[PDB]
């Protein structure tokens, strides 16, 4: 004979208050970019990226996060 | 015999106030880039990146985190 | 006969109050960046990044974590 | 005999910048008001105001301003 | 005889930058207010203002003021 | 004869430069008011302000002020 009972109680809290958010500024690259090439040889695969890329501003106004796992293995 | 109560009981808070929040200002690379190569020679894969790359200005209101795991194993 | 009882209470408090946030300011990069390059011979891979790269500017309201497990393991 | 000459040149300038601007809270009167009179006897002009009045949030973009006055009196 | 010249030359400047500007926060009474009054006998005219009243949030993007007189006066 | 030559040059600057403003916070009159009056004879005029009145918030980008006065006076 085998019991398990598995009876997690979650009633907790994830909470935030602003009362004001902004006057966000992000400039990336302003400066000028020159790239200047002469007689390169590649022989293999070239990956190139010149310039402003991939760049975030990411502004929540909660930005709140719960992760929660529940896991249960019986053999 | 084998009985095995699990109850885990969350209570528990995770809270922030913020009266205000801002004038936040990020500028990555506003200087000058000058790249200037010759007779380079490349035998194999090449990745590059010149500029203003992946610069992340990241501005939650709470950005508050709750991680929890729950595991019962029975063999 | 195995009798196992888990019953952990949390009722724990994580918070934070400020009255005001900002008036931040990364500037990473301002100065001007050059790379001069002549008969140079690469027989393998290469990554190479030039400029501002990666910078981040992270201002969260909270920023408060909890981070909690649980395991029951039985043999 | 009498010459007068009136020749003032202006080329001055009132300018102003802001990159953003805003986020602005103005909660006046939150608070509760009571006001309790009994047995009051007035015998001239009464102005009474009980509340929330003549409360300004005034937000301009420049509220640049520029005042010149010119006057040539002659006798 | 009598000659006069008044050739006043202005090129002057009154500027401002300002990146950003805000997160401004004004709340004047948040408390709480109570007038009890009993056999008050007035014999004159009576001004009275009970609560919030007249309160300025005034945020102007630049807020430059140039004043400037002339005046010619001749007998 | 009389000869009167009037020729100011003004080539003057009131300049500001402000890398971010805000995050200002003005709260009057948060505490608790009680005003209890019982048998008081006015007899003349009476001015009552009870709460919170003509408080300012007062946030100019610039806020720069130039006062010039020319005056020619000739009897
Ligand atoms: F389905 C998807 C969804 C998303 C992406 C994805 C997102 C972001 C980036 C990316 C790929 N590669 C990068 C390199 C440098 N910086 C940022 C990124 C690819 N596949
Ligand atoms: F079905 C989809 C959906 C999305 C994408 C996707 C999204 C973002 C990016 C991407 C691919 N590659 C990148 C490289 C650099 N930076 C950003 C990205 C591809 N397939
Ligand atoms: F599905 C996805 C989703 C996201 C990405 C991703 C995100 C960010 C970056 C990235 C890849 N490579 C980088 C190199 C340097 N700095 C930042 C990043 C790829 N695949
Ligand atoms: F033609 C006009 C134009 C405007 C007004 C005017 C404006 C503002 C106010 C006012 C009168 N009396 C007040 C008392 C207390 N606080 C503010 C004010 C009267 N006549
Ligand atoms: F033709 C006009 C045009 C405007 C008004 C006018 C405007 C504003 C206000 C006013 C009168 N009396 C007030 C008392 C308190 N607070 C504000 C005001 C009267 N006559
Ligand atoms: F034409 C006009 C224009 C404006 C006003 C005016 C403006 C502001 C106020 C006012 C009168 N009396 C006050 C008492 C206390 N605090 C502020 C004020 C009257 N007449």
């Amino acid at each position: 004979s085998v019991q398990i009972v598995y009876k997690p109680v979650d009633l907790s809290k994830v909470t935030s208050k602003c009362g004001s958010l902004g006057n966000i500024h992000h400039k990336p690259g302003g400066g000028q970019v020159e790239v200047k090439s002469e007689k390169l040889d590649f022989k293999d695969r070239v990956q190139s990226k010149i310039g402003s890329l991939d760049n975030i501003t990411h502004v929540p106004g909660g930005g709140n996060k719960k992760i929660e796992t529940h896991k249960l293995t019986f053999r």
